[PDB]
């Protein structure tokens, strides 16, 4: 089931690049096997630098569930969440994060070297507690392929 | 100039908890002497845990200026930005941050012990070149006192 939702997040990444909405990033928030939110980066569409895929998915899942905390839900990020998004994931109380590509894969195509210490275990003032799974095998493969397949098909931001 | 906009952010914090919009946090984004956006925490009003004061101000300023970068602008935060908000400030290319109260004054009244490594300079991966000013003197004291003045006039989140 992990692979299914991670694949849907990668699909959102491609969808958003095709739409012109933003960069090649997707995020799916699930209440067990029920998709509560399926989003991609909306920075260009919304004129909003905070509208990353994960932040957008959190906003939509909270509206869907009519609550400000998502302790029952898990988040699948096509890319390793950035400091802002991992902060949002912390605040939302999501109980588990599954991400596909290491941040270096997105950084390699020109996004900022902007990595969340608290996610990688080098946080000091930010203490993460949620379950974190970095994808391997085919999940890592598709997530990393996103950035080679979408190269030069979107404006960087 | 710093003191005027910091105190405006504090006034936003008070107005927001009075309205029931969210917690006692305000944020003001300025282009030299011109205020671009003036906001407070909207987490309760929006059912959105990402709607901190700083994020809300960033969203509104970007929409007002029709651009996703704020490199001519500075942000005034009544409280030390959290990891989410500091990440959002980094992504928005804001050129300077001034904040009033240290995070500990908010933690004192029950908010999460949730502090941005990159702001305090404690990270391995995330490092910030943003110019950061912690307020001193009168502005600092006014900002720190908001939490004891607003103790239980709002719902915690
Ligand atoms: O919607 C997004 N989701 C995840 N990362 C993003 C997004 N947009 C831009 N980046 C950028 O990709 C790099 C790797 O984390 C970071 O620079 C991050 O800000
Ligand atoms: O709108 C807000 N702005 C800044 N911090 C906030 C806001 N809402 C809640 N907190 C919380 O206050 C503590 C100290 O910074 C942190 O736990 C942060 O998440
Ligand atoms: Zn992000
Ligand atoms: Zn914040």
């Amino acid at each position: 089931s992990d692979h299914k939702f991670l694949t849907q997040a990668v699909e959102e990444a491609y969808k958003g690049v095709d739409c012109g909405d933003g960069g090649p990033f997707g995020a799916v928030i699930v209440h067990n096997n029920e998709v509560v939110a399926s989003c991609h980066n909306m920075v260009l569409k919304y004129t909003d630098p905070t509208a990353h895929a994960e932040v957008t998915a959190i906003r939509e899942a909270c509206k869907k569930l009519n609550k400000i905390e998502l302790s029952e839900c898990e988040i699948y990020a096509s890319c390793e969440p950035c400091p802002m998004c991992f902060g949002a994931i912390h605040l939302s109380r999501l109980k588990r994060l599954v991400y596909g590509a290491k941040a270096e894969a997105a950084i390699a195509i020109g996004f900022d070297d902007f990595i969340a210490d608290a996610l990688r275990g080098t946080g000091v003032y930010q203490k993460s507690s949620l379950e974190i799974k970095k994808a391997d095998g085919n999940g890592a493969a598709i997530a990393e392929q996103v950035f080679q397949n979408t190269k030069e098909k979107f404006r960087l931001y």
